[PDB]
């Protein structure tokens, strides 16, 4: 089995843990990537076949390892250069929201069509217009695997985190602290490179500034997310059955700011609407919301119930007989 996939965290992470479930289940994983997630496959048991590119491409390079022609193909569903390949039965890998006839991503050949197998990363609840979406489609949730010293106190747990978003936005962090600077929170706060934790002239004795921190493992402690809508957080957040702000920047984060609106998952708090009094309002919103939460919990029995890596791998041996 090779599994091509474009070189982005959030489409390589939630293959990680299903490269580990199809090795351990005695089969070859062989995996396009670069050498920046080639150690990351491999500790994995992936098998890294490391290609170049200019970070509607060529598929000569994965053409060049040819030679040992793989049994399987399961492409993310921007790599369209997997779906290209030689009558082998392929495999879609949808890391955002799936598509079909009814449902398409866009504001505005015929290599988009769903293939017979198609794993979304994300519990059919979820997804939109999921009432649309037969038998070619599985609904796995998040793919994650099977840690790290965090004691916390007896009072609620924030954590933030605007991810890859918002790179040029450093007062947003300024606004998070003097929102939340004298609350009973405890606020963890992961700033990436945005802002430099040191620079910061008075950083409160409820705050902890990191460049980065396991998110998986906070959010188990965690009482309420603010987050920028990516996939990936918004489906740990569901994992972890932890409400959500959402500050989105891109097209596609919107359209989830918005889902984990509707859907009662939190509240969506467009950025050009970001305030210290808007967060504090957010915040105090979600997080006093009893009903909100027990819907945040209901999402997260639907979240394990969808079956994860182990359903994916399952279900991809299950496909093998034409």
């Amino acid at each position: 089995i090779s599994m091509i996939n474009i070189p982005a965290y959030g489409h390589v992470n939630p293959t990680l843990a299903l490269v580990e479930k199809l090795c351990e289940k005695g089969h070859r994983v062989t995996y396009a990537t670069t050498e920046e997630f080639a150690p990351a496959v491999q500790q994995a048991g992936g098998e890294a076949l490391i290609y170049h590119t200019s970070l509607s491409i060529l598929p000569q390079l994965e053409e060049l390892y040819k030679d040992d022609q793989p049994d399987l193909i399961i492409y993310d569903f921007v790599a369209l250069a997997g779906k290209l390949f030689l009558n082998v039965p392929v495999i879609k890998l949808c890391s955002s929201y799936a598509q079909n006839e009814s449902f398409q991503l866009g504001n505005e050949e015929q290599l988009a069509v769903p293939e017979a197998l198609n794993i979304v990363f994300m519990p059919k609840s979820f997804q939109i217009q999921h009432e649309t979406f037969d038998d070619r489609f599985c609904f796995v949730g998040p793919s994650l695997g099977e840690s790290l010293l965090i004691d916390k106190d007896d009072r609620p747990l924030m954590l933030i985190s605007l991810g890859t978003a918002f790179n040029a936005w450093p007062e947003f962090y300024k606004m998070c602290i003097k929102a939340f600077r004298d609350s009973s929170w405890q606020v963890i706060m992961s700033v990436g490179k945005t802002i430099d934790p040191e620079s910061l002239e008075d950083i409160p004795a409820n705050f902890t500034i990191r460049q980065s921190v396991p998110q998986l493992e906070v959010l188990e402690k965690a009482d309420l997310f603010i987050s920028h809508g990516g996939m990936n957080s918004t489906m740990e957040a569901m994992n972890a059955g932890v409400p959500l702000v959402v500050i989105p920047q891109m097209y596609e984060q919107e359209l989830t700011a918005n889902r984990v609106d509707e859907l009662g998952l939190g509240v969506y708090l467009p950025k050009e609407e970001v305030t210290v009094s808007s967060l504090q309002e957010a915040v105090q919103a979600v997080s006093s919301d009893q009903e909100l939460l027990s819907r945040v919990k209901n999402m997260q029995k639907d979240v394990k119930e969808a079956g994860g890596a182990e359903r994916a791998a399952a279900e991809i041996e299950a496909f093998m007989k034409k």
